[PDB]
């Protein structure tokens, strides 16, 4: 019915998650409803000797006291409980975080969300004091677990509602209990470590960002500490001594934990109020695993990797900014030549490349400079298109006050009388291109106009040899 | 000529890094070349305690004994070096990481640095083991260090790792047993063990080697050094008033063993170009590199969630981008629909951000995409018109062709006023023109305004003989 001894549930079989059939077959065997208590912290921390108390056994979960990390993936250990009737207690023990041999370190985090997602009782367990990156990593962890849990979902509770209850653990606990001048308790301890700096401001918001989170998905907390349970000659084969052989203040301390556990830990419940068993239980653990190893669980790269691309991006952003200023040199967008635009240009795309090589941090495959020359290629055609219709849009404007009289004129009949206007036109014309600041679309502008009036100037002729011939 | 006492060299004014000037001038004022000696690592790990037995005292850098960080900033104490003669040793103790009360994270990683710079023996105090997320900490602010030395630089260089500090690792309150596959450790070889580079190069590797590289890069000299529980853990509070028969007596040894290593292999700091640093000098790296960090040039190591929805976030607008641009499918009849179609579009990939958006702080990225889009509205709002003018005025070149030609030969020397107004509904006839219909057209007869009274002249004339 239950087991007399814990057994493997989830394996590391070379990089890949394993599932034990072994411990899925007795596990959905159990039909009563299941209080499932998870542990989890670095290793090398007393997490499986502590875990062995939960079951009321001197041994059980395997505990070794070498530098070595020992236990690996997650173990499983079904038992009755001891206080409430007709109620499994399912206890999870968890390789440490942190090993320092491990290839795969993001396998920790999987193993870190399994024990969220599998669990009603989340056992945190922390030595000396509680540190900001034991926060950040609870932080960083549950929010990969919530999206995790979305992608894998089809009324009004939230999801954080199914997140298990948090016990912090203090292993190993000697500093004083005080802050700003007033005795704390363990709790109050915890809760001064996870409140939110009040206010609003950007002096504020990093360090209320995973203490919002926090607050959000587990607002029901307990803190215990623990004082040093023997001399450190004796930490190893601490398993192997009687209680009269370690602290008395231990012994109590980790009476005052079990009973805890065994008196507010809840059984498991899933969307639709519906109370989770060993069957439901090993739905789970097959769900979330197969879930993590088709992908639904992000992968964040190495941090340096992320500093490298925001600095590299930072970088090109300063590189465009000063190729921006640079184009103060061209002091007319009707340039003269169009070589000179080009090579404005070059210099300043030259200069820009130097300040985001200046700026720049470990771009691989100069990705990012790659990056900053297309967008400066592109700066190129804007200001090539915009002189083109600069030098048009002006020359266009000189046509109209050196041609406009002409025209008004002509439309009079001034030159109705017995080829003069052709020859004003020509002498207009060398007005027109004695004009200075005048782009390169001059000749296209003038010689589209002369097209245009070119059948005016037929006319006209045709209407003097008209006249000619009345008199 | 020597400090009695330490003091505070950086100070956190407010969260800024500003430097104790009283300390600056005491600095520069010594003369002799300096051994510098630092130590970082997590709050509440015994490092005061610890610089204050290389100091050879029972007091001196300020202990405490609460769950609340106490050392803030960075602390100088210049004393003798107790065998070179006419040397200064240079202690500095540093706040502590990781500190849960601290608003300002990333001034951990500026004090990080500035120890880094500083130093000439760079102590890195842990607890218990070796963790994995130590070993990376050092990785990235070895990185940023480096990066920080290199923006503020300006012959055949030495190498920048050459000037790091030698690395010493201390293993606080230890107990486990240094034996790794069987066989039996030194501590030594236990650190070297945790920072060994993995055969292989494969991608299973790479993230391990990452950090392990790079350490064995600026830090080729190493060591290792433990040390027991140094006493009951009822008088650890007190640690620094009692005498040595109330400590453990391997934590004394042990304490006596890291001061006389330090003390025999610890260098004089160095910089480029063969040159010893002494006070004066040490005090301008103090003010160049507050400076530099003051100006922004120590990168900022962001939280792991905020990276996370950058990552995703960006993939979700270039995920929005795909699908605006995939709804082209120009000479459209209507020119509202230019509107409508945009407006489906544009709020198609707004819809298709928001599926794939997350934790989008300040609609900095929606926004982005909002600011975005109305620049692929108005290219293709004003690309439809060119379109439509070009393809306008080719239709005035064919349809009006033909009756220019006939005025230059002389065909209407008014059935030429009939002729054009025919000839303008046939060109208003013409199928598929957009808004330029009218422009082109309104512009050619006011280039032909002129035309129409010479011919008018013109047929006068005629009509007289
Ligand atoms: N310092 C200390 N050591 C402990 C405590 N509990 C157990 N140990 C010892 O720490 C070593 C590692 O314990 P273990 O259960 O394997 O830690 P785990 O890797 O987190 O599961 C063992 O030799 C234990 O005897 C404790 O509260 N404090
Ligand atoms: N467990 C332990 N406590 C220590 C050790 N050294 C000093 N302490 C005590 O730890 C407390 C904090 O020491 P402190 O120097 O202020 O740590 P710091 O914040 O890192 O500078 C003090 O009460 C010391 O008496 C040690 O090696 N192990
Ligand atoms: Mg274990
Ligand atoms: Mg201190």
């Amino acid at each position: 019915i239950h087991m007399s001894d814990p057994m493997c549930l989830i394996e590391n079989f070379n990089e890949q998650l394993k599932v034990n059939q072994e411990a899925l077959e007795i596990l959905s065997a159990i039909t009563q409803p299941v209080v499932v208590v998870a542990i989890v912290g670095l290793y090398r921390t007393g997490k499986s000797y502590l875990m062995n108390k939960l079951a009321g056994k001197n041994k059980g979960f395997s505990v070794a006291s070498t530098v070595q990390s020992h236990t690996k993936g997650i173990w499983i250990w079904c038992v009755p409980h001891p206080n409430w009737p007709n109620h499994t207690l399912v206890l999870l023990d968890t390789e440490g975080l942190g090993d320092v041999e491990k290839a795969d370190n993001k396998n920790d985090i999987q193993i870190f969300a399994l024990a969220l997602l599998l669990s009603s009782t989340f056992v945190y367990n922390t030595v000396n004091k509680i540190d900001q990156g034991a926060i950040d990593l609870l932080h960083n962890v549950t929010e990969l677990t919530d999206l995790l849990k979305a992608r894998n979902s089809p009324d009004p509770a939230d999801s954080a509602s199914f997140f298990p209850d948090l016990v912090w653990t203090l292993r190993d606990f000697c500093l004083g209990l005080e802050i700003d001048g007033q005795l704390v308790t363990p709790d109050e301890y915890l809760e001064n470590s996870l409140r939110p700096k009040q206010g609003s401001d950007q002096r504020v918001q990093n360090f209320n960002l995973p203490r919002l989170c926090i607050q959000k998905f587990f607002p029901k907390k307990k803190c215990f500490i623990f004082d040093l349970p023997a001399h450190q000659k004796k930490l190893a084969q601490l398993e192997t001594l009687p209680d009269d052989e370690l602290e008395p203040e231990f012994v109590q301390q980790v009476t005052e934990f079990c009973s805890y556990i065994f008196s507010h830990s809840m059984t498991k419940t899933l969307p639709g109020g519906i109370m989770v068993n060993g069957s439901r239980l090993k739905n789970l653990v097959l769900t979330y695993v197969n879930a993590i190893s088709s992908g639904d669980l992000p992968c964040i790269e190495n941090a340096v990797l992320a500093l490298a691309q925001r600095e590299n991006s930072a970088a090109v952003q300063k590189a465009i900014a000063h190729y921006d200023q640079q184009m103060g040199q061209k002091v007319q967008l009707p340039m003269e030549t169009l070589q000179e635009l080009l090579d404005l240009h070059a210099t300043s795309e030259r200069e820009a490349i130097e300040v985001f090589m200046k700026n720049s941090f470990k771009d691989v495959d100069q990705s990012f400079q790659k990056e900053l020359e297309t967008l400066l290629d592109a700066k190129q055609n804007d200001i090539c298109k915009r002189n083109l219709e600069a030098s048009s849009d002006y020359c266009s404007a000189l046509l109209k006050d050196i041609f406009g009289p002409l025209e008004e004129a002509v439309k009079q009949g001034i030159y109705s009388k017995p080829n003069l206007f052709i020859q004003k036109t020509e002498e207009l014309k060398a007005k027109y291109y004695r004009e200075p600041r005048k782009g390169i679309q001059a000749e296209e502008v003038l010689q589209k106009y002369l097209k245009s009036k070119e059948s005016v100037s037929h006319a006209i002729l045709q209407t003097d040899q008209a006249l000619t011939e009345t008199e």
